[PDB]
């Protein structure tokens, strides 16, 4: 079939590539509104930090290389401005020429993702971070202005990664956030090490703080404080790129996301939606779920490829919401329903804090593991782990447990790989099971 | 009930402790033939390497402390020399006085573990490593003789740990092993980095090599080579501590181990056996299993405690055989049936070699992950991972999958925790799944 894809990055380019793996005949075209396809979204903060300096790590392909290798046509600087689902075309704006045209499709795959929110100030020194265009512009602004002091706004994983990278680059960031609710995917009382790592490095932060006014480099804050900054990076949330979808027959929720079934089909025949734009359900509980992360974009890309050109019995089984961030020496990982969603269950919490590996063994660091379970059936609802070492391991194991409908009690049966550098004979995971009841 | 435990370490002291958690009234006595209870078996190589300096790390308890904290009586230098099972007593030799006596029991728990094998040479420079007495003697001998050149016999994981520790202490070890099957719980082709790490450090080794004769410090080998060594550590296997059991009604297998049911009961009422002495079965396949490792000792200890003083419906579900060792920069982990046991199944093998984490993120290294599955039912039979980073995480996840008899195909659904320092959007685990079709 003739396949059109909207968005040429984590969901879209991946999906198109996966289809080509299965189907060498179909015409495939991707429209991307910005300059680059296949940029490495998750690498961006590290590019800014000069931790990642090879351009080849910043983006996988140009349209020319992608066509040469895969015979997939990608048109950059082409923005889809409407979906004409009844006539099975999309309307596309060529942004170089400022002329629009219709492109027909047999199958349409929407992976437009989200855009960064902006505070709205009229400021030449303020930047958001979403793509490689943004990344290049930030790097260039730092160099042209000999930037030293940077204000980082917001305390989600993106902002936190950007802050760390600015620091490692040798700049001097200050972090502010409008509330004390930092790193919101993690249990609020488990985020202290973020603040400790800031303090340890004498990196200033202010919570319950906001930009009030900007006058050149002079920033006035809600607290009443007045400071001078060379640059500002705003990480104040994102919004779904769905405005171009609203006039079509595609069902959107009230927040502008696209609900999909387990084949990533929208309500409209022959139109799929994947990536950050799509909403689904949890795998382990009967609740809606939105998990705007890379795993989901990639998993959906594969499922859609099977749906269109492969085994159409392959369907999504729902999200677990596994997520993770590094901040200096610490790892913050969690899986399952969000803190705010726990209230829909009768639940209990169990926790253990123990060395990631043998107590007698050097280089040890306390790992805090917390598990929430449903009192009605003992099923695991959510897990969270924070520590310098071993948090990723414990959370991935618990992700696999939740995939298999394990009860908290059965965690005593988990057979850990034990030697002194790695764990304990009764691992933190086993201890959760013992401590449950 | 009156409880007697034989052996005061990984299985025995643990089980006694777990019973006390549930039962504060029963009299519990443990007999231990050697000097120390609750020594840290797994720390011993690292004590030798002076990685563990604080000997306090090598000994968790003294009998006096155990009685003060847990009201459990532990008699060291007390060797159980017979089990009089029909009268429900054990005969105990007080090694300090060489006088024996009977101790009555309502329940008897056997955790005597295993002893080091010896090559049997008449040599004052040869040592084995099984307890803290041995570690003390080795440490003392190194100092007293200013040991430099040390011959390490045996290539099992503990000998490898001892070798690394001797090297890091500043000594010059040579490794020999009677065959080429080093680190035998791992796939033979995947053990190459052991030899690479030896080579990189110019640590000599010879496989299919054996001691022929010992003449003071002059060692003559099967190969005909003659070398002088200051010390020899023999790691040539272990044997079950069951000689004191042979006169009783307890059934032993032809190798001197004790087959137990899922309640860790022997064939004799009121007698349990746990730890290295006990044999069981696999959880995921119908085959016998012996897994002489710490996790199994600890798990059986809790199950016996529940049987005796807690919830007696709690039973063992069998072993998976999860195991791991660090050797210099590399980790070697496997789980499931042993290499030689694969031939009892119709199976296929899937493998990937990919970066432990995002390719663009610094400090990356190749992680080799291999999965064997049963062709009759797609179930995972065995998995093995080797790499500088991430092998423990992948194998623990696969242990949790196998615990649930998950299929190789379902690995595509595993929801990994992804950020650049940790994994990939399609993790190695997912790739096994995608590559299994
Ligand atoms: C700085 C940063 C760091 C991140 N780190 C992590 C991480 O460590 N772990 C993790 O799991 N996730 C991380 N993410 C999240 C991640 O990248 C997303 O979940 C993923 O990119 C979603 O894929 P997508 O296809 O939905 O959106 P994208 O990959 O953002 O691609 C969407 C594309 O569609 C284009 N588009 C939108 N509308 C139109 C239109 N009307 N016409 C044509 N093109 C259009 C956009 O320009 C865009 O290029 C990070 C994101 C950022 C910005
Ligand atoms: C150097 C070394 C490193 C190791 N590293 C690891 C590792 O990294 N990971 C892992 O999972 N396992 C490791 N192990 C294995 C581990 O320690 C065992 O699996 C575990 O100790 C088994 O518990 P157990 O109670 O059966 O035997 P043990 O802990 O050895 O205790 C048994 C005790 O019973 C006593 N005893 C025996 N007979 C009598 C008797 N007749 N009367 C009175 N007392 C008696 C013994 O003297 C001994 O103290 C290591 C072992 C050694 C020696
Ligand atoms: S924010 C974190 C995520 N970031 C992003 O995703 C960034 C944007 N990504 C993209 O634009 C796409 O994911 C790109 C990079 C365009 C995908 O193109 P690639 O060409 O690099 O990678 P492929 O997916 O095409 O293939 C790479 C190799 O991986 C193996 N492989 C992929 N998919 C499969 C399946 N389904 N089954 C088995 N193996 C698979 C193969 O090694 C493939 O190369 P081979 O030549 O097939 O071996
Ligand atoms: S070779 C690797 C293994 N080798 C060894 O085990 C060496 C010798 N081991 C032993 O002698 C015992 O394992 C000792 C060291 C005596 C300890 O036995 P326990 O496993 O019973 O642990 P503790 O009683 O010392 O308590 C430690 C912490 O774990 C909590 N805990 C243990 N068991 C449970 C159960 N069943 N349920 C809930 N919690 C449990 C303890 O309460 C304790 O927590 P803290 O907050 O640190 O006190
Ligand atoms: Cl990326
Ligand atoms: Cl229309
Ligand atoms: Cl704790
Ligand atoms: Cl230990
Ligand atoms: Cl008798
Ligand atoms: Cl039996
Ligand atoms: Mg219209
Ligand atoms: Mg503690």
């Amino acid at each position: 079939p003739k396949i059109v894809v909207v968005g040429a990055v984590a969901g879209g380019a991946t999906c198109a590539s996966q289809i080509r793996r299965l189907d060498k005949e179909s015409d495939i075209i991707i429209f991307e509104k910005d300059r680059d396809m296949s940029f490495a979204n998750c690498a961006l903060p590290y590019v800014i930090g000069e931790v990642v300096e090879d351009r080849r790590y910043a983006l996988a392909y140009t349209p020319e290389k992608f066509y040469d290798r895969k015979q997939i046509t990608v048109k950059t600087y082409h923005e889809v401005i409407a979906i004409n689902d009844e006539r099975q075309t999309v309307s596309v704006l060529n942004r170089k020429t400022n002329e629009q045209f219709e492109e027909s499709y047999d199958k349409l795959i929407l992976s437009p993702g989200a855009s960064a929110n902006s505070l709205g100030f009229e400021s030449d020194i303020t930047f958001t971070l979403r793509n490689l265009e943004d990344t290049d512009a930030i790097d260039q602004f730092i160099k042209a202005n000999q930037v030293d002091k940077v204000l980082v706004v917001g305390a989600g994983y993106v902002s936190l990664e950007v802050l760390e990278n600015l620091y490692e680059r040798g700049l001097h960031p200050t972090l502010i956030h409008r509330s004390d609710k930092i790193n919101k995917l993690m249990d609020a009382d488990m985020n202290q090490p973020i603040l400790d790592e800031l303090d340890k490095r004498e990196i200033p932060y202010r919570l319950n703080e906001e930009i009030n006014a900007i006058n050149g480099n002079e920033i006035t804050f809600k607290s009443g404080k007045v400071e001078h900054y060379d640059m500002i990076i705003e990480g104040v949330g994102t919004h779904p790129n769905s405005k171009f979808i609203e006039s079509s027959n595609i069902k959107l929720d009230r927040k502008g996301f696209i609900p999909v079934n387990d084949k990533f089909e929208t309500n409209v025949p022959n139109i799929y939606a994947i990536g950050d734009i799509a909403t689904s359900h949890y795998r382990h509980v009967d609740l809606p779920a939105s998990v705007p992360l890379a795993w989901g974009a990639h998993r959906a890309a594969s499922i859609v490829a099977e749906q269109i050109a492969g085994n159409d019995t392959i369907e999504f089984k729902g999200f677990l919401g596994n997520n993770i961030v590094k901040f200096f020496d610490y790892t913050f990982a969690s899986v399952g329903v969000k803190p705010n969603e726990l209230k829909q269950f009768d639940y209990k919490m169990v926790e253990v804090t123990q060395g990631a590996h043998a107590n007698f063994y050097p280089g040890n660091s306390p790992l805090h593991l917390r598990v929430y379970y449903d009192t009605s059936n003992r099923q695991i609802l959510r897990a969270a782990a924070v520590g310098k070492e071993g948090a990723d391991k414990r959370i991935d194991v618990l992700s696999m447990a939740m995939m298999n409908q394990l009860t908290v009690d059965e965690l005593t049966e988990f057979e850990v790989a034990y030697a002194p550098p790695y764990s304990h004979p009764k691992d933190l995971i086993n201890m959760i099971g013992y401590k449950a009841k």
